[PDB]
């Protein structure tokens, strides 16, 4: 075989299928399918979005490589100076091209699970070893042993999520602060930030050049299927991704979307806080389930532990069934937990319902 | 003192070209007012069903299909090839740097016939590999002769081949391309070009042959080069491996709508087709004209010229920019002594005839 042998046995990303899938597999129209598996915004993005891509003047011809009309909007939106501000294919692309430009075969970067599945995923794919340190019973970060073993195996880089997926805490300043001091790479991934009351820390990449923030548009803004996310980056790492990069992994819709979302502040505040309202209410609601224990967040999203017995794959894909679409993920550390996305309150509602007629 | 692995730190990096906003801003001339001639675009753009698709996407906020299996039942019945061996790639760009990353350890070889297109070169350094360049032939032929000694005597894993060739329009003929199959190594077809030739596609090779992958793409006769959709036909046991390695979400809605929208449409797809191949033939003859341009022949949309008589082709493009009119020159050892004409609009051909006129 041609492919590396690094690649024959690795263990494959477990993605989620969209709505005209969904209708097929579950034989029910997308509009009666209630869908809370992806984090993704229910209200869709502002009107803007589809007004601009139905009028899209250049299909034909290449997008722009340095992506400089969003980046300005984006240093209008951060404050910070467009010279640090890289845009990717989602954030998921700057997560890959960061271990791509920083991980030779063999390095190692540590991981803190539960977390976000796609950091092991990249760095399997990309041939680095990962070091776990797992998070704490309340999913705070170990930071006494991230700096053990960050002494004893030098790894290169570290991802950190802010608010947390799956669970939704937040890391505390000191924590990163001290995390910042070690000879590492951080990688700090604001995916969620937008629904908590945290300040962004894309401006501490001018006082740290050990640090990387991470957004994206697909969360908030509603922009998941175009593909669009950003990241702040230290101006000596920032010159050698440029080089790096694909030129055109970015889109002229997705620069297009993304643009035409942040022209509309008013629609991108509301949908924030009509979902932020909705994620206590469904936090009150699932934690009186006998079977769940879900725990506090900042996300868009709540965690529940599957209890008494219960088997969480098999409730997963009995509420499939029922037409209620929520996240679990078969690995050692997240395979007990599910993951239920914040929707909407008639979505919440029919989630109940199902839980209500399990078994 | 740096984060960045040693081999990207004296990374050559790729040199794109930059659209029309960009342009206007640059030149301080309108869009309408600027000839584009220089990344093989389709200046008729896509068939009418891409824009009303476009502002008709029900699902933005929803991540796409990661199998993006809509257009791959499409593209099964387009191509003939069962949807098993089909990969979707966020441009062919994606692929070709799919296969790389799947395939290249550090200091693997690949085998490159420049002049050709420049991505490979890039993709290969990108990914810490080394590049066995086996030059093409002055008719820009392959030199099979050689790359066959060269595999024996390197052992490369692969060996990207382009036809019609990126920049100059020549094919391969079958025979060349069947005893390069016959070598110990995978073989990439990239046929990004072919619709505008009369040779038929060799996706249904990869049933017969599992060392060969074929890449095609919707940026250039489909006029979707914005989107970035482009696709592969690959051998069942290497796709198996390029579907655990492959980014889940890269494709986008937008992409796969528009791609299986301007699959609804075949006779324009074929009628732009045909405008294009007719202009090329007028846009040849009239560049065979000017005495400082030797064209060569061609099988896609763009027009290779070899810059003569002590005309310096690098100021010869920057001058053209400079009065509205933009055409590929790369800087290269390969490269740097040709300009790449694009195939426009009878328009746009006009246009840069009066500045080469003005040139000259
Ligand atoms: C968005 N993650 C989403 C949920 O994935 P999962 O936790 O259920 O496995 C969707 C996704 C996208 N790629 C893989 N899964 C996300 C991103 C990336 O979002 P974008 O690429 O769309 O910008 C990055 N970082 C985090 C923490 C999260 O949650
Ligand atoms: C032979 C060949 N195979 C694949 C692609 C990629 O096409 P996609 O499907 O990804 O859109 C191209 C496109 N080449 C264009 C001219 O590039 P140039 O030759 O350097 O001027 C524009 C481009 C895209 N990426 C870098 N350049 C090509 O010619
Ligand atoms: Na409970
Ligand atoms: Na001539």
């Amino acid at each position: 075989s041609f492919i590396r042998q690094h690649l024959r046995k690795l263990a494959p990303y477990q993605p989620i299928l969209p709505f005209e899938v969904l209708s097929s597999r579950l034989g029910r129209k997308p509009e009666d399918i209630v869908k809370l598996d992806a984090n993704e915004n229910p209200y869709g993005p502002p009107p803007e979005v589809m007004e601009a891509l139905g009028s899209i003047r250049f299909p034909y011809v290449y997008p722009d490589p340095e992506s400089r009309r969003l980046r300005a909007a984006l240093a209008q939106d951060s404050g910070l100076e467009s010279e640090y501000i890289l845009v990717g294919c989602g954030a998921d692309e700057l997560i890959d091209l960061i271990m791509r430009c920083v991980l030779d075969p063999g390095d190692k970067i540590v991981d803190c699970p539960p977390t976000f599945t796609m950091y092991e995923f990249d760095a399997a794919v990309n041939g680095a070893l990962v070091i776990k340190v797992p998070r704490r019973p309340d999913f705070s970060l170990n930071v006494e042993q991230i700096i053990e073993v960050v002494k004893q195996e030098k790894p290169k880089c570290i991802f950190l999520t802010s608010p947390n997926n799956p669970d939704g805490s937040i890391i505390d300043d000191d924590d990163l602060l001290k995390i910042l001091e070690l000879p590492i790479l951080v990688v700090l991934d604001e995916a969620y930030i937008e629904f908590s009351t945290i300040e962004s820390k894309m401006s501490w990449v001018k006082k740290h050049d050990n640090l990387i923030v991470l957004r994206t548009f697909s969360k908030r803004a509603g922009l998941a299927g175009l593909r669009v996310g950003y990241g702040a980056f230290p101006l000596s790492i920032i010159k050698y991704l440029w080089r790096a990069k694909q030129p055109y992994n970015v889109s002229v819709a997705a620069e297009i979307s993304a643009c035409a979302a942040l022209q509309n502040p008013t629609y991108l505040e509301n949908v924030k806080d009509a979902l932020v309202k909705e994620r206590g209410r469904l936090f009150d609601l699932l934690k009186a389930v006998p079977f769940l224990k879900p725990f506090p967040s900042h996300s868009n999203f709540i965690l529940c532990e599957v209890t008494s017995g219960v088997d969480p794959k098999k409730l997963k894909e009995d509420l499939a069934e029922m037409g209620v679409m929520i996240r679990h993920y078969s690995n050692k550390e997240l395979k007990g937990y599910v993951r239920v996305s914040v929707g909407k309150p008639e979505h919440t509602d029919v989630l109940m319902n199902c839980i209500s007629r399990l078994s």
